[PDB]
């Protein structure tokens, strides 16, 4: 038995890689795989568009929207947004709720003016800070938040509504794990492997008039007018990983959505949370319930030893990635839309049972 | 009956796309498929190593030398080197022997000084250009070279010796087709999707003590060469396919092997071109002929059309001339078969004896 709570990269749907199996050598009768075709075929092109056309239909992107796949991670996407968008005179004005807020901010700190509008750093990161506590600018050029802060299993319950400068977020751990109202945004980023599928592909939503104009001085690659203009597809696409981007979509899309797997990942996230709060302190939740994460379930045993002692134990049984992060310890069940709801039942008994028997 | 010459992405061997699909629901006995591990999985970093690995032993590596897997083509390299190596008052020195080269050299020129140390253009990129003929500068930052240029067909046959800069070369379409001195090079790039795996990871072998205040992160060699290319996330299925091709290449007995497949291969293609008494024209100078892209075109553009068009219908794939040139590109990197090279040959015997 084997039940996979990786962090990312992370689990897949199983028929999205039994699909991926099958016509791995022989894909749509060309007697090539996917990873052997041009990105100019046909075959391609086809699997290019269906991408962007299920992503469209499953987040009801606007049609004044462009969906990009680009490679370098939201890593790049850190230093690309402020190199397109924060200009002399401008301010990137970012909203601190965990350590990937922090790596975004770091990045516009080396090209231009930046600001904390609000920040639950002094408090580890436990909750969203409230929209009255922002702190905005005239001259911002965005306000950047981090949707789902997936070191510290904390996420936005709905999102502000900025009028002044264009709303920019990394949604990288929860990206299209629940509806969303995507025209709230100028820009939205995720690399695709926390709840799309493969890693090797960063999905790009961007409202096309604020970006699809030349800025003097930037490399070609880092414009998100280059590839806006070419349609990802400037230089190689990563072809393999879109591919598995498309299989991973038409299975949400056959699951019934957005709004069914929303209600899917809430009762698995219950599973876990309840298993926390009926511990009587066995185990302590980091985040404050307001801003649980549906993604990211962060927790601590009452000291070092028992968390060694049940990560030890939880591997032994099977379980995979449930370690925290490096930066923070404890432990943390990464839940995103694939991971079954019976490997959440069977941490729920491994949870128990490990509190029973200590 | 499908013969596969496309330009970038291309043919995978046949054993490294088996072996994927056969384990692609469970990896080493995890019950994961390896794009379902975390890139800080024991599991993935021993795929990521084992890749290094084998580039190390079959171009023979030297440890003073750093192999990086990055993302973003080789198109981002083009400029993430200036980025790092064109410092103020230094020269990006460019060796210009197709339309790649000037596509590098465009990058370096948003970002500093750059030269021409040497070019064929005027001459339509037909041959690599004399080394005496290199024009080079005290404070050049580094030499800048295309090893193969995919598109005009031509390819040098050995490298410059250059001491006055680090020398650099974009062998994306021809990396780990034969041996190589690697000491000759501050820096290699290549994207993988032509030689070495499928699209979506570029392999960068670079000297560790070459290589920035003010330089964003992920753009820093420095990041990827500290972190292993574990630095963000890696493109995991692309690295573990490059594994994969490494294997088959070390399978069949590494660089000299895949050299001598390379060349039987290129000889049927330029052995026909050669006997066809003008029917099919090749557009590189013999001297400085790719053993990697086979170019070349028919007496009039409504024979090209038919024979593309007939190829098409016989089931070759990709040997459409690029856009920018048109005539005909047959690309015959390492995993092409020599059994379709042959097929190509016997095509154009019997079109040109049905012409
Ligand atoms: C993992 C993650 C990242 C980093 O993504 P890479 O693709 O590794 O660059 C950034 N933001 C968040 C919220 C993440 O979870
Ligand atoms: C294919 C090619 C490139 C472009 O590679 P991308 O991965 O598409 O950026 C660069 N240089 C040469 C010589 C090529 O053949
Ligand atoms: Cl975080
Ligand atoms: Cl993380
Ligand atoms: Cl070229
Ligand atoms: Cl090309
Ligand atoms: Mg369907
Ligand atoms: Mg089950
Ligand atoms: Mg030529
Ligand atoms: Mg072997
Ligand atoms: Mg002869």
């Amino acid at each position: 038995q084997v039940f996979n709570f990786n962090a990312g990269p992370s689990a897949l749907p199983k028929p999205a890689l039994e699909r991926a199996q099958k016509e791995l050598l022989n894909f749509n009768d060309t007697q090539m795989s996917v990873m052997e075709l041009s990105h100019r075929s046909q075959s391609y092109e086809e699997v290019h568009e269906q991408a962007q056309n299920l992503l469209r239909e499953l987040l009801q992107i606007p049609n004044d929207y462009q969906i990009l796949f680009l490679q370098g991670g939201a890593s790049l996407q850190f230093t690309m947004l402020p190199m397109n968008l924060l200009t002399k005179g401008t301010i990137g004005n970012y909203v601190l709720t965990g350590s990937w807020s922090e790596k975004a901010l770091k990045e516009a700190k080396l090209l231009g003016e930046t600001h904390i509008a609000a920040s639950t750093k002094a408090n580890s990161y436990q909750s969203i800070p409230d929209f009255s506590e922002f702190q905005l600018n005239e001259n911002d050029a965005y306000l950047h938040i981090t949707s789902n802060n997936t070191i510290y299993g904390t996420q936005y319950q709905n999102f502000p509504e900025i009028n002044h400068a264009p709303l920019i977020a990394d949604m990288s751990s929860d990206i299209l794990s629940r509806p969303l109202k995507v025209n709230q945004f100028g820009m939205i980023y995720a690399g695709a492997q926390k709840n799309l599928g493969p890693s090797g592909v960063t999905v790009v939503i961007v409202k096309k008039d604020l970006l699809n104009t030349k800025v003097e001085q930037v490399p070609t690659m880092l414009q998100y007018a280059t590839h806006i203009k070419s349609d990802s597809l400037y230089n190689t696409p990563p072809t393999f990983s879109i591919y598995m981007l498309r299989n991973v979509l038409d299975w949400i899309k056959d699951l019934g959505g957005a709004e069914a797997i929303a209600k899917q990942n809430e009762e698995k996230a219950k599973i876990i949370y309840d298993t926390i709060d009926e511990s009587n302190g066995f185990y302590v939740g980091h985040a404050e319930k307001g801003s649980r994460s549906l993604m990211n379930v962060t927790f601590n045993l009452r000291n070092e030893e028992l968390n060694q002692q049940f990560l030890a134990k939880a591997k032994e049984q099977g379980f995979v990635g449930l370690n925290g992060h490096r930066s923070v310890g404890g432990c943390r069940a990464s839940i995103y839309n694939a991971v079954p709801i019976d490997a959440c039942i069977a941490l729920r008994e491994l949870m128990i049972q490990f509190k029973e028997n200590a």
